[PDB]
């Protein structure tokens, strides 16, 4: 299998893969690696894939369940990865953004490392989620810190409204950041997996309003634990299922 | 020739035509609709272009003379109209680069914004020791669009303290650079950019890993900006 | 006749020679009716001879009666036009009070400040109205900024773009320069034309117990420079 | 007989019953060394007697001897003052007024997470090239207290924009009134104040008058960080 680097902090292709369902337990395996390592990854003419054969694959990778955003973050257990396919493209426009929130947090100067360390957000949406969640969190798999913060954010715990916004503008500035994070023109075949626990990505608005659609699975991830082994506070529940 | 639109307010590729100093006089007026219509165009497949091929193509649209976001040269009251951008040699992954439609971000602002801006000068420096006030709207000379006139270069804005002309200036940035208002090219070999610097800012992308990254740019000569009342830039420092 | 003291550059009065109550002379009471819109807040010592039906009787003579940085209820379309507060019991220590003279804000803004804010219109909510972010002040003519800590969002713009607008504004408007901090103390009567300053408590006095009384008066409705309406 | 009465719950008091000069008793100067370090800074009422040689030889007694915009005396140098004696000489018909505000009481009440990013935190500052810290820990009381004010151009490791924001954050806190003593100058007025537990600013109010002050400024110690690390010059 070969995996070229897109960009340096972030990114990667894959080719000599036909994604599906009867993957070769090896070739899952070296995905897996590249996946956590470049937080993205990126496949091109997989036109065979259909909804069901790609929920087949997905299988493989872990248990199947605009603005800067980490997904479905107002929940406690938020996702740890989603695999997004191309069916429907527009003429022009239509591309994506990813940024690398573990990257984002080792560039950090150290003051801004004991900030977020010791920081909780409130996260909400906009059915009512409420939750706490550390602003950084030890990756499960990787043991990698990464900032947790984006769109549904409301407040910094302990802080006054403006304090927060503020903060949040700061912290948001160094993961969107250009260097940090890759932007994806979608042809049709194309398809991305991204690890949501050390991502955020943004879809763009500028097809006007054509027609667009994407087919997306999405995998289980679990609860944020902060760098003293805390984890996310539930304020209303509940937690995602299946 | 044939141009493909990238995005809905900025970019177009161009295919159809080969770049030389001896196109069609049609042709050129193709191209500079073109980019006057996306602010940045794109053309592939160029791979025939040399220095000295290039420079007679920039001559047929006008007179010859990056890690932030930035407007080319606005330090200078007649700062350069536009650029054309050939790739030589690139690295093996990442060096893209970012344009930006000012005309597209003067259009979408919200009525006060229009005001404030409307009326709003800036003083762009070198941090030779170059100073000019500029307004920070100007009426584009060919296409009459306003367009925000702004970048790396503001020092600061005209009667603003420090704390409001950086607050300010932010509210601009964030407007102008909002990703529906830009393109990111990835370069391939054989590829010329060609952008209205009157009408978009730019940035280059760091990551690459400092491998090597050659480019060459030839750029042409501009026009003093004149505001929305006729009013035009000021040198305090420095000449043309 | 009376007296009238400068109490900085910008804001600020103090009316000495007066004996507040409702049996007020009407030159005296056109005096501080002047000098109130002329400073914006005025302020009278000794007054020890007030209760609350007193200093009611001479809030009819001036019109008809009724923390963070802000002005007087602007949630609500028609809110005071001015106020007469005084010192019941004080705290030993702390307990000054902040004005900011939201007229000369505007007079001092940048051209490209006013051009902006001429056009500007807020969201005031509680804990909902939208009014201009400069009025025409009924009787003076004068502009004056209609901020403060009651609105929620500027009409047009987003949350990010907003609050920073709303801070630009307000360091403007609460610059030391152009405020003024009163140390209360018995017998004292404050009266501020809520249509063209701010004010804001100090919680500096920990417990201690701190009571005002306090008469509004009946304000009308804010109008921008083009004869618009909230 | 000397009585030191508080002017506001975290900042400032007046101090009664004293006559400024060089002759003071040793426990009356240090009623005075303890007014100063708990309450940052105090006031002096009717002193009518001093001239430019009777505040020297006060200072003296307290140590050794040597505007419009929030700040921390001399913050472009590594060992500023550690505290200031002023009195009023001529002063306007109107305004005049000056503001201190509480830095120990404002690290104190700052949340743990802006504790902890601050406790690390490290300004330059330029009026000249130094680097303090953001918390420096006081060498009299102990207190930690914020070393920021207008002579900071930037934080060390931070952009110019990051520095700028979070400079205003931090400022925010610091000059909230609550935390802050607003003195209006009266003919024979001495005001005295610590100048590593505040911040200072003069209010420019009283249009073209002139407002004539005599300072005299005392000798201070470079600041350590809670880590015990000190000052560097650049």
């Amino acid at each position: 299998i070969t995996v070229k680097k897109l960009g340096s902090r972030i990114g990667a292709q894959i080719d000599g893969v036909r994604l599906g369902g009867d993957l070769d337990p090896a070739a899952v395996n070296e995905i897996r690696a590249a996946l956590l390592a470049h937080k993205v990854v990126f496949f091109r003419g997989q036109h065979q894939l259909d909804d069901a054969e790609q929920l087949a694959f997905a299988g493989l990778l872990g248990t199947p369940i605009n603005r800067w955003h980490t997904d479905v973050t107002f929940a406690a257990n938020y996702p740890a990865a989603s695999v997004l396919r191309a069916v429907s493209l527009p003429s022009y426009g239509g591309s994506t953004l990813w940024a690398n929130t573990a990257a984002a947090y080792a560039e950090l100067p150290e003051p801004l490392k004991c900030l977020t360390e010791n920081l909780w957000a409130l996260h909400t949406n906009r059915p009512d989620f409420r939750t706490e969640h550390p602003v950084v969190r030890v990756h499960p798999e990787t043991g990698e810190r990464t900032l947790l913060a984006g769109d549904f954010v409301r407040s910094f715990v302990g802080l006054d409204s403006h304090e927060s916004r503020v903060l949040f503008e700061v912290l948001q500035r160094r993961i969107t950041m250009p260097e940090n994070t890759i932007r994806w023109n979608w042809a049709p075949g194309d398809v991305a997996i991204w690890d949501n626990r050390a991502t955020q990505h943004r879809a763009i608005d500028d097809y006007d309003d054509q027609h667009r659609l994407m087919h997306r699975v999405t995998l289980m991830g679990d609860v944020p634990v902060d760098v003293y082994g805390q984890a996310s506070r539930v304020i209303s529940g509940a937690p995602m299922e299946i």
